[PDB]
């Protein structure tokens, strides 16, 4: 009854009033490619690592099942499809989102959405959490707070799924296209610090052909940061 | 993202752009009580004895998984929950739906919806096919045809699910209540022909405490019809 017109993403949608985590469900359940798992609320929503993802009523919490018949090397760009999809949807709603490498979307440096890509067996689960009308953690923002009005959650869902289906279908044919879209929509030319063992600081110059963040240290040294269990701070 | 506020029916919803049959998927798959299976169109939709059910885009084709906590003698009344739910939804849209015992809903004697209940142990599948904006076969009608304007399919879905959840929860508490609602919304006082092993005609007087149709033959003989493989025809 939703009448979705997409080719792959959205062929099937499993909606939950409440769920632990859409990503967890998508990983442990057999689902055909393109299946979207979405819930009004998550009781165990999580981000990267062991970070909790606040998922109250009013937000858009979903996961998409994929298994791209593309080179192994291109897999790490799936996260970017999610981020760019969110950016495109936000633009449709008069909001300018900027990508904070590698999986966050900020609006005036306030986090409005986060992407989490995982894999079980050989299916890839693309998780996206976007704040719409829900309450958000301190420092974060939402479509409602940015527009100062209640936004129809289903309208945002339809928009995002439409953008993702297009981005994904193109990715399957031209896997390098997403990189330039990210470059034109990400925060660059600013100083950042990479936390953890062997931490260092420098200017985030760009992302390379593999999506690695290129940082220029003050000494002139150039380091390439892979995205995974990485922690980045804007200085 | 749907924000359904029902207690049982609609806890989860599995949407399909296309499916063979929501009833077949529901019967076959491992699903929890309250899960709704819905599709834009069905390629192999069916009624009783595998009769063909036209399921083009524009209509509401869904099935609900139930596991009623009521005596076995009450199970046969589940079809009425579907028929009444449809009538209540139609009334919300100012359409005069009337029940044709025991699974059809008519508007000016044209079939606008059909209900099909299938069981197998602890699982009962309640299937409902309602013509909304789709083209229909001769003998049938739709919400769009009766109102003269298209109706938002999702609005019909939300209405029906809300009504069914309420009716179902009350059915668990008071299994006899549904019978009163059927009596008040069913076509009675007219002559009908019962088709099965042979056939007979008489006035459809009412339904008894088991949901059996009570027919008064011209001779004054009273017959009680059980819903198995009997078709009712209006003269
Ligand atoms: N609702 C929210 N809005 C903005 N920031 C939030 C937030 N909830 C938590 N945070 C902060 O963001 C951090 C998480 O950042 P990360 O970069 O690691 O991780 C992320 O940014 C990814 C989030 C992915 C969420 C979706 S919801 C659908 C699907 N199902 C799931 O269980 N997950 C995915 C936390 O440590 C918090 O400090
Ligand atoms: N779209 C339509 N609208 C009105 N009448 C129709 C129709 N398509 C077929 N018919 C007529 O209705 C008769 C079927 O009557 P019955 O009393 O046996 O059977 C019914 O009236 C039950 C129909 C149940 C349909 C739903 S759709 C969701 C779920 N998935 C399924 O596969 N089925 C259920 C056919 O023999 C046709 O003459």
């Amino acid at each position: 009854m939703l009448g979705l017109k997409t080719s792959i993403i959205g062929r099937r949608v499993i909606y939950f009033q409440e769920i632990t985590s859409t990503n967890e469900f998508a990983k442990t359940s057999y689902l055909e490619e393109g299946t979207v798992i979405v819930a009004d609320k998550q009781t165990m929503g999580h981000g990267r690592l062991n970070a909790k993802w606040e998922s109250p009523e009013g937000g858009l919490w979903l996961s998409i099942v994929l298994s791209p018949k593309v080179p192994q090397k291109d897999l790490p760009k799936i996260v970017f499809l999610g981020a760019v999809g969110v950016v495109e949807t936000l633009k449709e709603f008069s909001i300018d989102g900027r990508i904070k490498w590698p999986n966050d979307v900020l609006v005036n440096y306030k986090k409005i959405a986060g992407v989490l890509v995982e894999g079980k067996g050989d299916k890839i689960v693309l998780g996206i959490g976007l704040n719409v009308n829900n309450k958000v953690p301190n420092g974060a923002t939402s479509m409602k707070l940015e527009l100062g009005s209640e936004v129809p959650l289903l309208s945002v869902f339809r928009s995002l799924i439409t953008n993702l289906d297009r981005l994904y279908l193109n990715f399957l044919k031209n896997p390098m296209d997403i990189l330039n879209l990210v470059r034109d929509n990400m925060i660059l030319g600013v100083r950042v610090k990479i936390l953890g063992d062997g931490s260092f600081e420098g200017i985030a110059e760009d992302i390379d052909d593999f999506g690695r963040l290129i940082i220029r240290l003050d000494s002139g040294e150039v380091k390439k940061v892979i995205y995974g269990d990485v922690s980045l701070r804007f200085l």
